[PDB]
């Protein structure tokens, strides 16, 4: 027993990552078979991303300006192009640690673990959550764009972020593996904010299983409701509509523990209105909204 | 920006861990040089959990007991000895995946990465805290037994904890690679409970020092206090005692902020006093204590 944000183990990543020069600018790569995938902006100086022309900016470039290294290695660079906002570098060998692995993009409130990197060094990881504005609440610091999110499934890896920038909320944007930005926002230095935030409601609930599935079920009651009452309690509080695609993706969890969804959103539902009355939920003071229902099947059996 | 509970690259681990098997129990064991570490109870029984006699049970046993297995492979047993609660197997091969290690015993107050395992392949990695009962709050299923603690400082991996059980409480307990346990706990299934447990004063003034370089100062106050009345005060809300060499550990984090270690306690002293009035701190309703001074510093600024 016991519940904790829990990334996925990273080895398979970490063989991947190596460090990219252009000119003034080091960053993080990704090297997959015989290609290096690290953000297009790697090639702007300060000056540039002001307002850059990235066709422009790359079209002048050429392969031995690229300085790719895997640790101790200067990599050979015999091919670059651009897809959307990521930058591919074909190099002379083929990295002998490639996992199994595809490009997916995730929807806001599912999950994924960050291998935070610095010059292309393995820093740490941690589990992140796609907020519904498109953002990732992140730990990142100068050198860790490239740093890349990723899933596990049996022995496949699933890459499904990149890091780009920080907004000045101190929040997170990125790419899929593809170049394409999640949210609304530009590889460019300009004016960018992030949406307001909802939070994630069927992940609230799956957290609230969590608690009850780990001897913590002081915020239950004999209440139900239904789809309509509680959606409109749910809009109040800046929370995500409850789908009927929510309800059944949690029927596992309300099985394992014989509250009914709407048997558990009476619990949330009266949570919102009244507050947690000085007690805690699984050591937090907060409804918590970062655990997918999968994550706590994963953790809890 | 940000802040986030952040784990250790797990890969440099992940190379390590294996299924040892003795009877019907199987467990996770560690394999670096010619020697797989797990916890001694694998030879236990279904009588054998009450007053287990180790060294009676092992005299008992061949090499050819031990079912040792790195994914497909079968490795070869060919020496077996008990240090403290610790079974170490000797293998007729070195692990070639074997990184630079070291043993250390750690203190109450230090943190560590845990890379969850069943049947010897890795499942996640979080960050733990040993709290000062000498227990760990973790996320540890049936099966999880010789499970590590680790630190990578500097490209050597620190093995700090090897998991051995789960107390009634929900809490853990286990041992450092030398096979001592933490806490006055015992490798039997006889009735044992944890000391009440305490906050970790330093590590919440170490956070709140966080929360202030990344850029949050609603919670300071214009008052200062003695390190005594700190004291007095602290440990009615079941906090440690704060010791000058707390205070000495701090300095750093008073350098880079302007705010001395006594004016930072008045802040928490007030904290304790009001709680947080609907607000958050690094993302926190509470007032978290599993990150050190050495971890503000590595993931901040
Ligand atoms: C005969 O009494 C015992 C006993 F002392 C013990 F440690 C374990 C068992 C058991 O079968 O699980 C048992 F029956
Ligand atoms: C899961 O196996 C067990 C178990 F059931 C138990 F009660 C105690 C121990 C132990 O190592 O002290 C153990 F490994
Ligand atoms: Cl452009
Ligand atoms: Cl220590
Ligand atoms: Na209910």
């Amino acid at each position: 027993s016991g519940f904790r944000k829990m990334a996925f183990p990273s080895g398979k990543v970490e063989g991947c990552m190596v460090q990219v020069t252009c000119g003034t600018t080091t960053l993080n790569g990704l090297w997959l078979d015989d290609v290096v995938y690290c953000p297009r902006h790697v090639i702007c100086t300060s000056e540039d991303m002001l307002n850059p022309n990235y066709e422009d900016l790359l079209i002048r470039k050429s392969n031995h300006n690229f300085l790719v290294q895997a640790g101790n290695v200067q990599l050979r660079v015999i091919g670059h192009s651009m897809q959307n906002c990521v930058l591919k570098l074909k190099v002379d060998t083929a990295n002998p640690k490639t996992p199994k692995y595809k490009f997916v993009r995730i929807q806001p409130g599912q999950t994924f673990s960050v291998l935070a990197c610095y010059n292309g060094s393995p820093s740490g990881v941690y589990q992140c959550a796609m907020r519904p504005n498109f953002t990732i609440k992140g730990s990142f610091l100068n050198g860790s764009c490239g740093s890349v999110g990723f899933n596990i499934d049996y022995d496949c890896v699933s890459f499904c972020y990149m890091h780009h920038m920080e907004l000045p909320t101190g929040v997170h944007a990125g790419t899929d593996l593809e170049g394409n930005f999640y949210g609304p926002f530009v590889d460019r230095q300009t004016a960018q904010a992030a949406g307001t935030d909802t939070t994630i409601t069927v992940n609230v609930l799956a957290w609230l299983y969590a608690a009850v599935i780990n001897g913590d079920r002081w915020f239950l009651n004999r209440f139900t409701t239904t789809l309509n009452d509680f959606n409109l309690v749910a809009m109040k509080y800046n929370y995500e509509p409850l789908t009927q695609d929510h309800v059944d993706i949690l029927g596992p969890l309300s099985a394992q523990t014989g509250i009914a969804v709407l048997d558990m959103c009476a619990s949330l539902k009266e949570l919102l209105q009244n507050g947690m009355n000085g007690r805690t939920i699984l050591g937090s003071a907060l409804l918590e909204d970062e655990f997918t229902p999968f994550d706590v099947v994963r953790q809890c059996s």
